[PDB]
RNA sequence: UUAAGUUAGAAAGGGCGCACGGUGGAUGCCUUGGCACUAGGAGCCGAUGAAGGACGGGACGAACACCGAUAUGCUUCGGG
């Protein structure tokens, strides 16, 4: 997602995407150790993500102090 | 044929010269790095945790460089 997007959703949505995303790279992970992931690009992509989302929670967190 | 005399050549190896190689990195060109200064900046960082490090981070080894569990990068504002 880009952060336009990202800053639209509310914090506790924010919080479920991010769950959601560090299950998939836990699944991804575990695919590539055993030998059956095609597309590796996809680990990097969704690592970016999760930092996009964190990012826009602390700023929000900080603005609010 | 006999006798008495003279000399030559000989290379196991070696010496000198020449021809041709090997080894080894002088010499000549070259510059990625230095040395001495000049004219301006700037002359401190740290308990809101410094200087300096250890350990880690990539799809796939070690190392340098970059980064810190948001880890080979995140957001924004500009340039291109």
């Amino acid at each position: 997602m880009k952060a336009n997007e990202i800053r639209d959703l509310t914090t506790a949505e924010i919080e479920q995407k991010v769950k959601s995303l560090k299950e998939e790279l836990f699944n991804l992970r575990f695919q590539l150790a055993t030998g059956q992931l095609e597309n590796t690009a996809r680990i990097r992509e969704v690592r970016k993500a999760i930092a996009r989302m964190k990012t826009v929670i602390r700023e929000r967190e900080i603005a609010a102090n």
